[PDB]
């Protein structure tokens, strides 16, 4: 798998540092001069260059890569022209960075693989800990199905799992419970639930939120 | 519950959208008129101010605010010096968007009660998504045992859940299947494994992967 | 002793020309190609370097100097940023110019030694010399005993020091009389006070007040 | 006496805060909308006005002022043109902040009573700290004599003053110790020289640094 990353921002200088780590043949490629030297170390090839511009693009060899990373979302001109070219060099996989709806609907129109939002997916899922300070992650397998990770409060203290009616009741699975440090994957009944640790629960979205206010 | 946004970006104007949904009262403050319009409809209450003059904090009833969310990530003195005044007016929780690693390391000495780094959060779960297409979204309970939501292959179709040696000799456990939109917690054995449907397991980091390559 | 000033400034420019008047190796940085140039002759050594960078700042081999003076004041990203490194660096003394009182408490959240106002401090002394034009140089010994090197007026003409009661009344020594650019250190009893010279007075704060409306 | 400021900068606010302290009528003139509102409480007046113009300067009543303070240090066609009006107007004093040795040969061509340099003069006094740290804060008397607030070490703890013979050897008078918050004017022989506090001694300049190398 040979990846390229085209702009190196918050977001794109994220994926070059974490491909690298695995081990990973990443090209990095920016159009400012102190972008590409600073991710120098961070990717097996860094380039100055202008992504909109075909012949600079050509002299990259990005025919060779699988996966494209187009990572700009101030830039919507700079962003959908890039993709064109990619998509007209038929580039396996396009994964681009988007701004706005508009921005998402125009990628999708040119043929954009896969479109990311990285601040609005995060947005969403930190206002969901700060509306309820008692989880602390959160999966969405789907719209009404969700695998929380909850905070252990004041009241479940030296409690047993056979104490807690999630089953039966407020019908949750606990999934996970990490004991300062310590991890137990599936616990069986009964374990004392201790001070505020992580409690990983697994239940409908509406359940959940039952069991967190009464429970 | 009350909520300040200070700074309505991509990042700043998702949390003020998904707070405002929930039902709770968000103040958005920004520095531009063109950003308070289109956020006007989508806060509670949304003023034209900047955060870095104390006159102008103190005009909005910032000190009845629980919850400051300053999203600024891309000016780090206009970041760091709203977090001092927020700091200094005794704000019981400040939750800070960072830019990088030194302006991480500003906020810590200054008082930051959370820092959050949305772009590189995200870059590290796509480029995890991006060595690996058998992954679609997981979660990290610790550094060494992940939540991983799997996508079924060709030769896991009509496989039972008995067949896969997951629990003895990976070491894993299956914990839902998305069968076409439909959703099964916690399967009992056994289940016929579809086509390329949602397929989440739990396990270690190290044992996933071999699961991957071998089942 | 080895020197780094950050920022050729008009506060940066003036400690690099000083220092390396008296003799010190001084190691101007500053991101304008025109200030290193100008600086150049007035320096040890003169680099055209961002300090907000770790790499261009280990460039400069900046771990061998005990002093590093960051005489940034009108960029605070810049400022915090330079003294943020510089600290991870583990400099012994780092001496930062500020700009206002919110500038002033990041450095010190941030680990700065020594924290300095020169426009504010200028600001104070020149203001004392607008209220009382007597005054003409002070140094606060503590937050009410000062040194106040004082003007002779026309009253004070032919006057020996033992006629002046600053002992007994006023409560105030004084120190040395500037007789127009002979300078007495100590003064005996007595010596005739001439017209308007230095005339360096010790005393309170309140009582030094006295004499200048009272005595001169 | 009726003071106007001409400049509201780092400089020229320390001087209206300053005069407005200890009870003096302060005109706050500067051509920044900002820097007015900000120090319209620290002034009795503040306007916003342009002082390169003759008629604006004459909106002020500025002929009624005797002390008149042109704080502008950045832009020498706005500090020169301010003065040359001032002069031609017959005020009494005129100071004038001046940026390098070119500007301060122009000031005085047209009539300054009297040019500060706020930078230029800190700037040496630190680097007379940073070069003798046993120095803290010394004011020159002559070219030759200086009053040194000196720091006293640890080989002149427990030492009286008699056993100092600075008036004998060094030709150096002990003016005042500032024993850890005490003040004493005058010593008389003998006191005892405790740790680190602020020692006042008056000599020669040249005999002040042979009893901070000796002695
Ligand atoms: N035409 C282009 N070709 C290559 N790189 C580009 C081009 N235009 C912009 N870039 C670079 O892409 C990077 C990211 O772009 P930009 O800063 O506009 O997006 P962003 O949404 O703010 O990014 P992030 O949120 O990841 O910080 C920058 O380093 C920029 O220099
Ligand atoms: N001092 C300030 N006070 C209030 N709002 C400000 C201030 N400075 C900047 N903002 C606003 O905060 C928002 C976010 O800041 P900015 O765009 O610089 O950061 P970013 O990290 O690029 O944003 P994003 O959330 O899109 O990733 C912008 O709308 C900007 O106008
Ligand atoms: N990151 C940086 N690294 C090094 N030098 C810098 C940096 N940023 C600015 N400088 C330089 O530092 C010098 C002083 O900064 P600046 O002029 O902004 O402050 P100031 O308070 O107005 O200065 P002064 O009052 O001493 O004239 C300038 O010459 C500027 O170019
Ligand atoms: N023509 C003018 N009339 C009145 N005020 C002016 C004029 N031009 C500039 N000013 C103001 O004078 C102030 C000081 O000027 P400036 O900031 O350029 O000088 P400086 O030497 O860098 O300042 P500082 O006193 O902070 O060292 C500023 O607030 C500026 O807005
Ligand atoms: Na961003
Ligand atoms: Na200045």
């Amino acid at each position: 798998k040979q990846f390229a990353v085209i702009g190196l921002g918050r977001f794109g200088g994220s994926i070059c540092k974490e491909l690298h780590r695995m081990g990973h043949e990443v090209l990095a490629v920016d159009i400012n001069e102190e972008k590409v030297n600073a991710y120098a170390s961070y990717a097996t090839h860094a380039v100055i260059a202008n992504a909109t511009e075909e012949n600079e693009l050509l002299s990259l060899g990005i025919r060779n890569f699988e996966y494209v990373i187009v990572a700009i979302g101030a830039n919507i001109q700079a962003s959908t022209l890039t993709t064109l070219l990619l998509k007209e060099l038929d580039i396996p996989n396009i994964w681009v960075k988007a701004q706005n709806y508009y921005h998402h609907k125009v990628l999708e129109k040119i043929g954009a693989d896969r479109i990311i939002h990285p601040e609005k997916d995060m947005g969403v899922k930190i206002a969901q800990s700060l509306s309820d300070e008692n989880v602390l992650n959160y999966i969405d397998l789907s719209d009404e199905y969700s695998i929380v990770e909850l905070l252990a409060t004041r009241k479940l203290d030296s409690k047993s799992i056979i104490d807690l009616n999630v089953r039966a009741k407020y019908g949750c699975t606990i999934l996970a419970i990490k004991h300062h440090g310590d991890i137990c994957l599936s616990p069986a009944p009964e374990d004392i639930i201790r001070e505020q640790d992580c409690l990983v629960i697994m239940g409908h979205k509406k359940d959940i939120k039952r069991f967190e206010n009464e429970g």
